[PDB]
């Protein structure tokens, strides 16, 4: 075990020092590398279990069993006296900077995973480049550094969700004694977009400052992997060149799909365009039923829009369908219209967008319902949210040999390695993994540590918690009820559930029995919690802490013995007792 | 072992059936019992792993070894043939109601713990009485069934906190694009109090309905334990009488203290008076620094009041003091004034309360600082929040033999038993236990199950999480940092921490580095999490789920391997890395 690890670590690290904590000679070398501003990894052997087995194996590289020992890109450099010789003769800088490649690491893609990987690698002395380019949308929309979440995803969508939530805060304030009249207050779309975009701009700037402060080279250029170690780059003037790298991380993400129907690309938009749109959408049709579709429809309706959602089959395919139906029912009762069992056939243009006066155009949507009946209605804006896909044919020469699956995503090992040994993939393009920003960040940071600091920890992709930020939010961790029943059988599954009412909703005269939670449990395994589900306000804050308990294998008895915090929504999980099998009502 | 449990279970259960799940003669008895509306406990011997031994020890009571066996108040009643004989001869009803005492259980006190205990006991056939009486405050305030939390505690205080939080929602709404002008909106105290009190009234009514529906006798009378089984009751007409009970549960709670200074009782008020006050307090002095003091000062200032807090020594004594200082700093930066190191000497009346025009009076407060300098200022209302105390000399004759500690609270075993074998105590009067509503509820329900249904589960009072609902909320679970260091020594303690900014605060232009969290860990026990602390919005929702993980022994590694939910405040707990010993700044 120890030998294949130490070999892999020395071969991969850019600059690494084997040390001990009590070591005064080691202190001498650390102080020299610090003064020289040479970054490096450090492996303190006195804090590792097999530290003695390792110390003796280092001599197969250096012929000494003593500490400190410093290596650079696989080569032993010397002990304390020797390193000070190089430092004294001004030979050290040339030694630590000698490499077969331009960079130790090239990251293709500057989003959630790629920026995290690149910054973490540079901390251990890896010479790193991050490449980012944003292909414009069909109407020409583009944006800065940071990826999908930062510019056209989690960040602007939750800010517009908060704008919508504040509509009910205004309604509630009257009941709690404040003197405003909600009916006389309106919303200004362009004022919201300006504030959201100013925040996004601060994040674009922050990432560029962060890369420079970590000595990471940022290239605003499109990358193409043409051989295992060669990346062809095309810059903003279409100047083409080639850079070389030891390790490669692919982190290029996905973009929205369009349906293959007339007028879709020409006259519709996607979430890529929505978050910087310079006019209010007006009367809007959202086509699709993913979490993107429902999140966007929800805040547009709370901001005063006339909103319709067109649903081919079900809502939130892949999520617990009891919960998905509750999500949709709340939306329908609070101002969102649904066109059910329906698809589009054609989008026709009736008026062009008025870019001078900041007004939408007008469109005619023709479609049909699943029995055969026809759909025909006019909308000012049509938004497609029908899935996302990678486009690695742009990024990856087939001759390189990186295997993809039938969806176009990269087939990886459990340590993110592709079928080419020095090439790795992280984030949304890694086949079979949850497509979420904190997953991409953890994968990128953990991989960087394995490549350049001798770490062994892997990313754990199981039981990753989620939240859908619909008008009433939905948090989940673990299996849906139907997946648990399929895996283990109905007689081995027990479900505890309850409605609840937030205390904040009492004086505000909101609904008694719409919020809801359940625990899906396995009888034959000590009533283990397989899945947790909650529909209610602040659902992401509620859910997050329980994800640690589920990671540790919580049972129903662990929830029972823990005491609630009063008054909160979350405490209802600590006293659940009504089972679905019992048939007793869950109402409050 | 087994036989001590069986004798205790048979002796104290009111009506109990020993059974097996596959037992047609057991089903025959079950069907007769609740056709006759006879409530009872049931123990299914095949569900227990020593049921074979239990079934044999039953013969020491009944001289038979089969199931079913039915018992009433310690007496074997019969097997299947015998119970059916009593039924068809119309003898069963009188048998199940034979008792040495008027009640199987008398609960003294109708609050959080007492209502929970009484309702649970009745489920198993215990004939139960709940006594509740509310001694009026010095100015005459009184209220209905449900205890301190429902009427003058958690429920109205969090509703008034919400009214305060909505002030910032009105401010934020402009930045998110809404057309209102916060500076032209004012608050109406009396409108808010009316809505709060209408909800409280619905809870008073709901508890009376619940007790009637469970066949619990509710007496609105003051109780006094005059011997181990006799309770003297005084009703609202001063009619005095005596009732007897087998088991007694003391659940009488606490009331606010007043300082022994001139004018305090005559001219000041407490939290008992605040939540139904018919006029706005106006310019207010809060004397004290408990969570009650700071929560009340905080919402009064958010509702537009001129508020000062007079602090004898420190804020939130007994809570982590770094967190307490940050709580106070936020309040002082957001409109609360503090008179530090200061105590009151006298309250003098300048104007009587105007009960016609519905206006406060006016008071002169004289006090002094610890260095001897004088304090003198005028206020419309003075609120005392200087602790709470029981008054069991009003409930408990000294000759009964129930032992009290130096603070007047009841000394109990770990199963709530007092020094008198049939008398138990729960809730705030149980010495040494956290004084919280969910603790009192769990203790009451678990005790009723042990008395009348043969349960063995004890209440676990360790690592109970808390939240202080100040203008910026403070949630906690486990040890303070200073208690951890005192117990294990500084070299064995590692603290990870970070500032954070809620995404909702970005477009609203709120503060960058005020919200804060830390994990207090033990190095020599695998970095076990000894305490968790968070200052931020929705802190109670954030904290609750982590209480389950801490109950199961979470380590720092467990937090690290769990993935965050983005974008949330809570996710910052999943990526903490800055230690206090590194000296690295926690700002973000
Ligand atoms: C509307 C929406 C809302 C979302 N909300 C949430 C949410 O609330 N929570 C959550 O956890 N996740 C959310 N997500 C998902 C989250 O955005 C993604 O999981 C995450 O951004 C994926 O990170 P990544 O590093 O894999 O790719 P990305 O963040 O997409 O970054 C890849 C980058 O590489 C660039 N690139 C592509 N090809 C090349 C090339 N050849 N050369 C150079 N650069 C290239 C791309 O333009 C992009 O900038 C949301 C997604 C969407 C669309
Ligand atoms: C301002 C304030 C805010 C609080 N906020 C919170 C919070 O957010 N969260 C939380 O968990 N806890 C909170 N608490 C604490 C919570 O109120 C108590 O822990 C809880 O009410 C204790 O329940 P109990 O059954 O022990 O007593 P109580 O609820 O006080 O009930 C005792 C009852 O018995 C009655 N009684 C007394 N003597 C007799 C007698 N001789 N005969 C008959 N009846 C009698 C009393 O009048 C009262 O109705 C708060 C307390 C205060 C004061
Ligand atoms: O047969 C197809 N399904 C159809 S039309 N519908 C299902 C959804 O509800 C409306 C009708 C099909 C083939 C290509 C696209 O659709
Ligand atoms: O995906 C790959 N899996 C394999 S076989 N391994 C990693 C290297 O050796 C140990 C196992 C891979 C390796 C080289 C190119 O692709
Ligand atoms: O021992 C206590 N209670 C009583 S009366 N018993 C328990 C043990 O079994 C015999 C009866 C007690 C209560 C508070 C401190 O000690």
């Amino acid at each position: 075990g120890t030998s294949q690890w130490l070999r892999k670590t020395v071969d991969s690290a850019a600059v690494i020092l084997f040390s001990k904590t009590t070591c005064p000679y080691c202190k001498k070398v650390k102080d020299v590398l610090a003064e020289a501003k040479i970054k490096h990894a450090t492996i303190e052997l006195d804090q590792l279990s097999n530290g003695s087995a390792i110390q003796k194996c280092l001599a197969s590289f250096s012929k000494i069993e003593t500490v400190p020992q410093m290596f650079v890109r696989g080569k032993f450099i010397g002990d304390s006296q020797t390193v000070l010789k190089y430092y004294s003769n001004d030979e050290l800088a040339g030694i630590v900077n000698e490499s077969k490649y331009d960079y130790d690491l090239i990251v293709i893609g500057g989003g959630s995973g790629g920026l995290a990987a690149g910054k973490e690698a540079a901390k251990y002395g890896a010479k790193t480049a991050v490449l980012d380019y944003v292909e414009p949308t069909p109407i020409g929309t583009t944006w800065g550094l940071g990826g999908t979440c930062v510019n056209v995803g989690c960040i602007p969508k939750k800010l517009m969700h908060q704008a919508g939530l504040l509509s009910h805060a205004l309604e509630d304030a009257e009941h709690f004694g404040w003197s405003l009249d909600r009916s006389k207050i309106s919303h200004n779309w362009s004022t919201m977009v300006e504030g959201v975009q100013s925040h996004i701009g601060s994040l674009n700037w922050g990432y560029k400052v962060a890369l420079r402060d970590n000595q990471v080279t940022y290239l605003n250029a499109k990358g193409r992997l043409i051989s295992p170690h060669e990346v062809q780059i095309t810059d903003k003037n279409q100047k083409v060149s080639t850079i070389t790298g030891n390790k490669i991380i692919l982190a290029t993400g996905e973009r929205p799909k369009y349906p293959e129907i007339p007028g879709a690309v020409e006259y519709g938009i996607t979430s890529d365009d929505l978050f910087s749109l310079p006019y209010f959408p007006g009367k809007t049709l959202v086509i699709g039923a993913s979490y993107v579709a429902l999140e966007c429809a929800g805040f547009l309706a709370s901001l005063g829009g006339d909103v319709t959602v067109m649903v081919r089959s079900i809502l939130l395919r892949g999520f617990d369908q009891q919960m998905a139906e509750k999500v949709g029912d709340y939306m329908e009762n609070h101002g969102v219209k649904f066109a059910k069992l329906c698809v589009p056939d054609e989008i026709k243009q009736l008026k062009v967008v008025d870019t001078e006066n900041n007004k939408p155009g007008l469109l005619l949507v023709k479609g049909h319902y699943t029995d055969g009946k026809k759909f025909e209605e006019e909308f000012e804006t049509v938004i497609f949210a029908v899935g996302r896909e990678p486009q690695l044919s742009k990024v990856l020469c087939e001759t390189v040999g990186v295997k993809l699956d039938k969806n176009g995503r990269v087939v990886c090992t459990d340590d993110e390695q592709t079928t080419v040994s020095n090439v790795y993939a992280i984030g949304d393009i890694n086949a079979g993994k949850p497509q979420l920003t904190p997953v991409a960040i953890q994968a990128g940071r953990y991989l960087a540590r394995r490549l350049f600091a001798g770490a062994t920890e892997l990313t754990d992709y199981s039981n990753v918690a989620t939240t859908v930020f619909t008008p009433l939010e939905y948090g989940a961790c673990g299996l849906s009820e139907e997946d648990a029943i399929e895996k283990y059988g109905d007689k081995d599954i027990e479900v505890y559930h309850s409605n609840f009412k937030p205390l904040e909703w009492t004086v505000a005269h909101r609904e008694d029995n719409v919020c809801y939670m359940k625990l899906v449990c396995r009888k034959s395994d000590n009533m283990r919690v397989l899945g947790l589900h909650v529909l209610g306000p602040n659902a992401g804050e509620i859910t997050q802490g329980y994800a640690v308990a589920i990671k540790m294998g919580a049972t129903k008895a662990d929830f029972d013995r823990t005491i609630g915090i009063h008054p909160t929504c979350s405490e209802t999980f600590t006293t659940l007792h009504v089972t679905k099998k019992s048939g007793v009502s869950p109402i409050v």
